[PDB]
């Protein structure tokens, strides 16, 4: 399933998965092994960085995706994808983009991986929200 407004039902129950007590500009640090954090906000943009960007790495402000509210749910997990982040820097003209996966927890974000040859940033937050 998908659905907007950083809210997503679970068609098997009819549960409701809802991340929006996590929304807001003030927003998280992203904890990174290699260097300073990433600054990102849940479903809306990150007063931390430029206009309409969800997610920023914190030494620069540089986006790794603008904030939409379009939140999945896949594999029994909760995902948010932001998408056009600035261009990376690699083979073609790729833009950064970020996942974030939300996984269930009976607490920050991380960045787990950066993918160079996709520019992609996968994301990771354990959090009772994503549990059923």
């Amino acid at each position: 399933n998908e659905h907007d407004d950083c809210q997503v039902t679970n068609p098997s129950t009819g549960h409701l998965f809802d991340l929006s007590s996590l929304s807001g500009r003030a927003g998280f640090t992203a904890a990174y092994a290699k260097g300073w954090g990433v600054y990102m906000s849940i479903c809306g943009e990150n007063e931390n960085c430029p206009p309409g960007v969800g997610a920023c790495f914190g030494r620069t402000r540089i986006s790794v995706g603008k904030a939409n509210k379009r939140l999945r749910y896949v594999d029994q997990v909760l995902q948010l994808v932001y998408k056009d982040g600035s261009h990376c820097p690699s083979k073609h003209g790729l833009s950064y983009k970020s996942v974030i996966s939300f996984v269930c927890r009976p607490n920050r974000p991380m960045l787990i991986s950066l993918d160079k040859q996709t520019c992609t940033l996968f994301f990771s937050w354990h959090t009772p929200l994503a549990c059923e």
